[PDB]
């Protein structure tokens, strides 16, 4: 079929394996079974390899991650990546995808293919995120996360100069949820500048777009001493 | 290998699901793979729906019962049957099933094809009664209940201008059966109808084939008035 | 892949069923991937015949034997052996197929092919006793042992000819195993032969095999009286 639908298929396999119904090797089977059913010769490896025992679900999804970002499926990836975050015990996570997922689907049915680079490359920092968390190396998440803030900042910045609105209440959903995030790792500082950018946007959204230039300069400018 | 083979596999993977001994998706990759191995495309994707969850166990035998009828599967028409009879808790109508198949299996080894379009259309009788009860809608159960009968009057009255034995005999168990579902049903006209039959045939097959007739306008005008 | 690899494969999953990590449906659908993957068929057949219920897990693994036998496949030989072996309660012959697939290894690494048709008659001579202890069929397990021994006279004559230190050791070490056997079998002569051939192999291999060439013709003489 198609690869909107494999990708349902797949989602509703490791949501099936995820809430208990079923176990690892009839979830290997079952995905193993989908993934050559639609050609896809590398992932159907990659699965095999979990029905062999040498490797674990997350390590399976993430090299399914990496292969699909290979190959470019993009309802694959955001599957793969809430089932990441769904393995990995964080629902503030699963919820930026979510929205970021709405984003995606909302910028697929319209012209508009600047923000899908966007789009994207927040999803390899998402990635990178995910796997630092994997490794429970705390120091690069605050850095991958200062890094997606300023990503965020810079789509705000190009989504004020246009006329999209409900652009602006995601990205300051996604901000507020960034900040809260922060909130819960010890820091305080880019927290501060995440809720700037979040203001910012809200400024801008409610009318007043000419208190927002100094409110962006001057977040812009701390997150970059504090990436440093 | 040969159809034989596949109905009789795939019976054996659904008695195993009904008796608690496999699971859903342990069912589907069964079936999905005996299916795969006799080049049944179509079954596989049926099957397929059903290891993605979008369907149940009954939904997915249903549509293989249609996809084989399509197809021209006895034996695997047969096996479906049974298993959706045997899913809801009617053991009467599983024995009626199991009769009819064992008049199949005597016809085919002969040249008597006349009984087979009516064993035919007798299983269609009963795929839609399987389909009335599913739907839970009692009173169209009774209408096609009544039509089996007729159709059933129609085999034994070409069976008695011929010599068969075993026919007369398993026909009457037949309409002893149905006669007992009319029963606990609470119908008594069409109960008594049934054993008209039932009685024409047995007396018919004791010797005394001159009573039959009168017996048998009178069931037939009888189940015709009592349709409308 | 490589055929070692395969049969990596299919030794982790016959594990995994025996822990009880897997159930017989997991098994058979996990192990007939793996087979149809390398391109296997009738392997593949031998598996669809125990996901069909027909066999159990020890004839499907004898006749998967038999096949590998006929295709000519070693580490699968060795790992369907050690899984046989393991199925029936008997720690000390899955101990000798160890010893015997090191040695296997051993000698695939050099030019010796010599030995390789001797551990194919030894490996033959397992099979037959493990098919005779399926039977529960005692007196023919005594001879096949002895037989087995009088192979390893053959290996530890040829070896002592040769420089080979750690084949003797082996030898050895598989000779007090089956005098083991033969002393829980309630049999002493045969278990004498054993030990007097193992005594010739550890006197060989001290250094003074002078005197171990009377304990050799000693010992095949009482295995050769002891057989008829
Ligand atoms: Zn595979
Ligand atoms: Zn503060
Ligand atoms: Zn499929
Ligand atoms: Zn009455
Ligand atoms: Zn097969
Ligand atoms: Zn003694």
């Amino acid at each position: 079929g198609t690869m909107e639908e494999l990708a349902r298929r797949v989602g509703r396999a490791i949501e099936r394996y995820l809430n208990g119904e079923i176990n690892e090797v009839e979830l290997a089977l079952a995905v193993g079974h989908i993934f050559r059913d639609y050609g896809l010769e590398e992932l159907h490896e990659i699965v095999d390899r979990l029905l062999a025992g040498e490797i674990s679900v997350l390590e399976m999804l993430f090299r399914l991650y990496e292969a699909a970002v290979k190959l470019g499926l993009d309802d694959l990836k955001f599957v793969l990546l809430k089932a990441i975050f769904k393995l990995l015990n964080e629902p503030k996570m699963v919820k930026i995808v979510e929205i970021l997922e709405e984003m995606y689907k909302r910028a697929v049915k319209k012209g508009d293919e600047e923000t899908i680079k966007l789009l994207k490359e927040m999803l390899e920092v998402l990635f990178e995120i995910a796997k630092a968390i994997a490794n429970n190396d705390k120091e690069e998440v605050k850095k991958l996360l200062a890094k997606f803030v300023l990503l965020l900042l810079e789509m705000v910045k190009r989504a004020i100069k246009k006329g999209d609105k409900e652009t602006l209440k995601l990205i300051h959903e996604i901000l507020d949820i960034i900040a809260e995030i922060f909130e819960e790792l010890g820091d305080d500082e880019l927290a501060h500048a995440a809720r700037l950018v979040s203001k910012a946007a809200e400024l801008a959204l409610k009318g007043k777009k000419e208190e927002a230039e100094k409110l962006f300069e001057i977040a812009e400018e701390e997150l970059k001493e504090l990436i440093e």
